[PDB]
């Protein structure tokens, strides 16, 4: 249980942070400026890449404030071996246009602990 | 032992019905009416002191999901000590009614990890 | 070790793609058609024994998510012993086709906790 290394791809990226010592996840921020109209989704870029911890995955989880405004998360499974610019799919299920500015908090990345079992085909259980 | 508090007598204590259930059932404490394409914050009138290296996920019941009732948000932080609400998204075509005492979700205590983040020049 | 059963020959063994993959790939055992703004329970014809202190999350493939396809429900409990279903929701603008054998989701074995609850008067 050592440090998770992350790379800022550009000067626009903000280091992920936990609000509080008991916060579930690390907050992710838009590196660019977007307009999402009602009934549309947009992949938002963080310009962050990280080497993910072992036996875990990163859940791109919703911030509750944005969810009460009708902003949900699409996809959001960051694999252990994924090394690219992390992106967040924001779904505007609200009634009017939602603006994403550079620096805006858009989601929380939770390091969810997972198992990698062997699968064995059987006749019955 | 996770301690919990009822804000009112209207709160139902979260239930666990079998050893192989993913978590605990959450129940509405109030009456609600959610029109099609609209979301509503359902108050459970339960607050709790959450265990270490976990978050509580407000997770969907399959039966409601199958009716087009999805879960908004739902990340209960370890140090969230307020009234637990369930954002129900009515993605069906009919008005969805929530009565006091109705099962609305399952709370799942999800084991997580809190790494230190160290910025580096490059990974690989 | 997890034991799984193919209910029909139309079922495909769940596989991980890479050693660092989060979930095991789930496939449609049948043909489906999903209208925009509608959902569909997809049958995998795979039933399995879930590990202890765990639940399977039916999680999205990010590629389908970019096309507007999302996952409904998806909590596979430890004592669920039936055909694993996948609720795909078509939140795109056009009809969605599912062909027998298509990759529809991934299953993530998510470690959980079964704590005791105790009512108190304050925290
Ligand atoms: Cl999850």
């Amino acid at each position: 249980n050592s440090p998770v290394r992350f790379v800022k791809e550009t000067n626009r990226a903000k280091s992920p942070t936990r609000q509080s010592p008991g916060a579930a996840g690390y907050d992710l921020y838009s590196a660019y400026d977007y307009t999402i109209p009602p009934g549309e989704r947009q992949l938002i870029k963080t310009d962050i890449s990280m080497s993910m911890p072992k036996f875990c995955y990163g859940r791109i989880a919703p911030r509750s404030g944005l969810s009460l405004k009708g902003i949900d998360i699409g996809g959001g499974v960051i694999d252990e071996d994924y090394r690219g610019n992390i992106g967040v799919i924001l779904i505007n299920n609200g009634k009017c246009t939602f603006n994403v500015n550079t620096g805006d908090r858009i989601a929380q990345l939770i390091y969810q602990r997972i198992y990698y079992p062997e699968l064995e085909e059987v006749q019955s259980l």
